[PDB]
């Protein structure tokens, strides 16, 4: 790997600690960076590390090099995970990520039901219920992401609560845009044809999976009839807590004709209309 200065890190400023969720994402740990910023060299910042694993191949690494240099192309936003640096000299490649300490949106969303037959809570360690406008934010966080990105001519191909990743704070941050059928438009499904109009798609049943905070698209459906269908125009019900108008969203995301989809763009100019005049007392 040649070095690149834009990006490099030595080595030695990583205290490399635990692994990451499951491995959704690859090897991933958490690690605290020592001078990540060279204005700050007594700094220590908590961020996230992908490396190859132990039996990896060389498709492997030239994937890892590919994501880590379209991530550098990609630029920031604050609503995907950002590139923060790369240790490619002196041992195995490291790619340095943001660090997003609550997990994957669709466990955290889980992790918020009410303690219910109906929508059960799987954690152990339960959070606090989130507000209707939290959950409209959340949406209008990931469109958001998804406008930049699709602005960046980057199509994502597997947009879904569980690839999108939660900060401290709160932040939504698009996961593995760098480098399942039931997230797929069915023009994706059936002829492999990926545009910003399938992730619009599957931005609609991310929408579903928001308000039914995590909950399974499509429950019960066998993945081999679900393209048939599609075509027949079967659409999943609103959710139960879900606003007329939220759904319609989600229907417009799913139009047949990849075409008559709205755009990113105008599916964050919807939702921050909608986020204002959500009820903050609901
Ligand atoms: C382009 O895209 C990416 C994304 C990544 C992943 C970066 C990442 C991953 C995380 N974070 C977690 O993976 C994580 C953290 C906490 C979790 N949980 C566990 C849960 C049970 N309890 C919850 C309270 C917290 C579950 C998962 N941050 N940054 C790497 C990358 O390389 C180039 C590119």
């Amino acid at each position: 790997l040649p070095e690149d200065p834009r990006w490099e890190l030595p080595r030695d400023r990583l205290v490399l600690g635990k692994p990451l969720g499951e491995g959704a994402f690859g090897q991933v740990v958490l690690a605290e960076a020592i001078g990540l910023d060279k204005d700050k060299p007594n700094r220590v910042t908590k961020v996230a590390v992908k490396m190859l694993k132990s039996d990896a191949t060389e498709k492997d690494l030239s994937d890892l090099i590919s994501e880590m240099e379209m991530m550098k192309m990609i630029g920031k936003h604050k609503n995907i995970i950002n590139l923060l640096g790369a240790c490619t000299q002196d041992g195995p490649l490291y790619v340095i990520v943001e660090y997003a300490s609550k997990g994957n949106l669709r466990e955290y969303l889980q992790a918020r039901r009410p303690p219910l037959e109906y929508s059960y809570n799987p954690s152990h360690n339960p959070e606090e219920q989130l507000s209707s406008k939290d959950l409209v934010s959340c949406a209008y966080q990931v469109a958001r992401g998804m406008e930049y990105l699709a602005s960046k001519k980057c199509i994502h191909r597997d947009l879904a609560a569980r690839n999108v990743l939660v900060t401290e704070d709160n932040v939504m941050k698009i996961a593995d845009f760098g480098l399942p059928v039931k997230w797929m438009a069915p023009e994706a499904l059936f002829d492999r044809i990926y545009t910003h109009q399938s992730d619009v798609w599957s931005f609609g049943v991310l929408l579903w999976e928001i308000f039914t905070l995590g909950g399974s698209p499509y429950p019960g459906v066998p993945v081999e009839e679900l393209f048939k269908l599609l075509k027949e125009g079967h659409r999943m019900d609103k959710p139960s807590n879900c606003t007329n108008e939220l759904y319609m969203m989600m229907r417009d995301c799913w139009h047949a004709v990849p075409s008559q989809r709205p755009t990113f763009k105008q599916l964050v100019e919807d939702l921050d209309r909608i986020v204002a005049l959500t009820s903050n007392q609901e």
